[PDB]
């Protein structure tokens, strides 16, 4: 940790981690640059309360963990010089540096067939995206939504509540192919389907002509708006131009170094080991981008600290569904507690590797999930049987291990 | 660069590289570490002439271009300390660096159901390697090769014409998936089939008894030995254990730097950027090996150098086939220079990506090579018609761009 400390972006990672070197006793110099000219804010409630409530006084980060820090809003960083410890900003200034911090997230992939549309196709990452797909959900129109990730599923619910007709099409056999075991995949269709989502699965759009969207299969959809919701692209441009290991993500450690000296990374932009597959990965969670600017600042502060060793988990809400996922998608056991069914949807889902728990699912069932993620962190290898029948509890059982 | 320089391994990589650094004027100490007892030696001719005429002394590489190296043979570095800046040795000594540079190179990979196997079993990377494998290479024997890459196909040509009879287990329809374009690939398998070579492709190993080979089609194999070649692990223990970002590879960028401070790495042990591609990939060739070595040498005595920019490319020698391949495998367009016969074999493959060649191919065809390679590097985009032309001359065409 040499002073001063440059963070570039003003998200949640970058937040997280200015309040962490302060709290951890740094008393340097800090710069921030963020390009959105926008309060920090997180993103989560775009897709969810923020759609439905409009109120961005509610979805701003608090800052007051990090005294002494200039947010330089509204200014692009466009390049950084390693050698000299200087970046060069849009408004034509140069900041120094003893320690950059690349914090610049990732960005909505663009769908190449809808490029030349003379329809609205929006994507959904900020404050001005969200504010601009909300004015143009009017009741009884017609939603597009490409993809069916957790985003694109999230709009979908808010818009059927919003009275919005929603279409969707996704590449893959199932949604959320990315991060869900496919226990749970296959009931949120159901779901999704059973409040009036028209779902169309193993179909890919191919273009559109006068407000009417072409698929592969050769049929149409018509929409008042399309919103692309087909995964992120990290914001690395900085880091690749500077000479950095990048491949669609900035390669860090578990102490978020980068290939350069003195250049560090946290949060969306980052490729990063992820513990239980011991595979790299870029990890696009809200838990990761404030858990690994933690780390990350608290090690540079106190290089006897541990690196970076949390293991992932997000969440999810789809209109009656509180989604609660955790660790690993699959292993060579799954073991589902309570019933699955559309009736008051409740149940947990635990994925095991011999014996071992590799991932969990809670379903509007906050009160287990806390348990096995414990369980998760320390390989917890528990009584299948007990783990199955529903008379366990599993909070002691985190307690007992 | 700080002196004292430390490399772990001393093989092609090792070399190139120290050699390189005692051209570009680097005067200061180099110590090289390498676990095997053997003076540096080139892996190609191992299951080439080697195998074929065992004579060591043939395979030597040249360390004279790297004057007043300290080469510590037959010894393991055990771990290194990037804070106190020293690796400890399995003889007891520690040594001081400077600079640190990790060679390793990568290991085959072992075939989990012949674990328990009481048949030979072996693998192919060293000279004691080869060395047990040759002496095992009875005429009228049967060999079992498990993989259908270059190395196990350079290895079916060698026991061929050594009389042995070859069986062939490949899980692939294909074979050389790995970096190899489907044309050749499909003329290589013609080729060794012709040459008597029993080829089993889309099979697998599920185990082994008495001798026997067994199948994922519950058939069998009977072999005197089976040599497996199903691909190599990178050797980054060390650098997992010191904190360094790897992933079966440690991650490196153009100036060779990992995720730690003045700790490099170099050859198959990395995992870098494909030019080509723009994705990271461990890059498993001597080319690779040598002009890495060469770049990152070469950077660190003279900063204002470029870093590496090489293009990827490799050779195999099976039998009467000289297979030389460079760049990417396929685009989107393939374009035969003459014909693809097994009489006389000679032709050459371009493939091209909208109209700009990214790969090329020469069977038997060294002249046509080094021009292609020069037309791949620039990315040429020559007339179609006059690089199908057999009319055309292409050393011209490389000349003229
Ligand atoms: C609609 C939506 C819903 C989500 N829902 C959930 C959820 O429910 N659960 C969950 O786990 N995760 C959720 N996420 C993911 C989560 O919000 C992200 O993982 C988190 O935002 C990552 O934070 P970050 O700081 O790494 O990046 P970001 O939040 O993207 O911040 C990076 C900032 O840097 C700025 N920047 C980029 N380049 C430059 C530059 N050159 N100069 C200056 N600034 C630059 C960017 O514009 C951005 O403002 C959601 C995300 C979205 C968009
Ligand atoms: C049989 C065979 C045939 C091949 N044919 C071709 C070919 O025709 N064309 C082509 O392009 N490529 C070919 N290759 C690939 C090429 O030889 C490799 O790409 C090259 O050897 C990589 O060199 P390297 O220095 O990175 O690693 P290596 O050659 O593996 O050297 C690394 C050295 O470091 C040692 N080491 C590892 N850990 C430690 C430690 N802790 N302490 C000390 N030493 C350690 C290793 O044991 C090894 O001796 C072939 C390889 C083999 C094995
Ligand atoms: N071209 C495409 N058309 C339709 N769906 C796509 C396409 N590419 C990817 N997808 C799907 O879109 C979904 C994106 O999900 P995710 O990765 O969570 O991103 P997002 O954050 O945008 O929701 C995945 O289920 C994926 O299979
Ligand atoms: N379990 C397996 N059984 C049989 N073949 C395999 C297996 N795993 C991988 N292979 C095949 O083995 C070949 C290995 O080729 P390559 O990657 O060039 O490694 P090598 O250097 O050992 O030849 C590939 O064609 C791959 O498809």
């Amino acid at each position: 940790l040499k002073a001063p400390v440059v963070v570039l972006g003003a998200g949640l990672a970058s937040v997280s981690f200015v309040a962490e070197l302060r709290q951890a006793g740094y008393q340097g110099l800090i710069t921030v640059v963020g390009d959105e000219a926008e309060r920090p804010y997180d993103r989560p409630p775009l897709s969810k309360d923020f759609m439905a409530h409009g109120d961005a006084e509610k979805i701003r980060l608090d800052c007051k963990r990090a005294p002494e820090v200039e947010w330089l809003l509204g200014v692009t960083a466009q390049s950084f010089d390693p050698q000299a410890h200087t970046v060069a900003l849009s408004d034509g200034r140069t900041l120094p540096y003893g320690t950059l911090v690349l914090a610049t997230g990732a960005a909505p992939r663009a769908l190449p067939t809808l490029q030349g549309a003379t329809m609205p196709v929006h994507t959904l990452r900020t404050l001005e995206d969200a504010r601009r797909i909300q004015a143009g959900l009017r009741p009884q129109s017609r939603l597009l939504i490409v993809g069916g990730g957790v985003i694109g599923l999230e709009l979908a619910a808010t818009a059927r509540t919003a009275g919005v007709h929603v279409s969707l099409v996704e590449t893959q056999p199932r949604l959320m192919s990315r991060a869900a075991p496919a226990t749970l995949a296959d009931f949120v269709a159901r779901y999704h389907a059973a409040q009036g989502v028209d779902l169309r699965f193993e179909r890919s759009v191919t273009g559109s002509v006068d407000g009417v969207v072409l698929l592969d299969d050769g049929t149409r959809i018509a929409a008042d708006m399309v919103v692309v919701g087909i995964g992120v692209l990290a914001n690395d441009a900085l880091a690749r131009a500077a000479g950095l290991a990048c491949d669609d993500g900035i390669f860090v450690d578990a102490y978020g170094r980068t290939t350069c000296p003195d250049v560090y990374a946290l949060g969306d932009v980052t490729r990063q080991r992820n513990p239980l597959s011991g595979r790299f990965e870029r990890i696009e969670t809200w838990s990761n981008a404030q858990n690994q600017g933690i780390a990350v600042a608290r090690h540079l502060v106190d290089p006897t600290a541990p690196g970076y060793a949390e293991l992932p988990w997000y969440w999810s809400d789809q209109g009656a569904l509180r989604i609660q996922v955790a660790g690993l998608a699959s292993g060579d056991e799954e073991i589902v507690r309570g019933e699955v069914s559309l009736d008051a949807p409740k149940f947990t889902l635990i994925e095991l590797q011999k014996g071992r728990i590799v991932g969990a699912t809670c379903v509007n069932n906050a009160r287990d999930f806390a348990p096995l993620r414990r369980l998760l962190a320390v390989g917890a290898k528990p009584d299948r049987a007990a783990l199955a029948d529903p008379a366990t509890d599993l909070r002691k059982l985190a307690a007992a291990v």
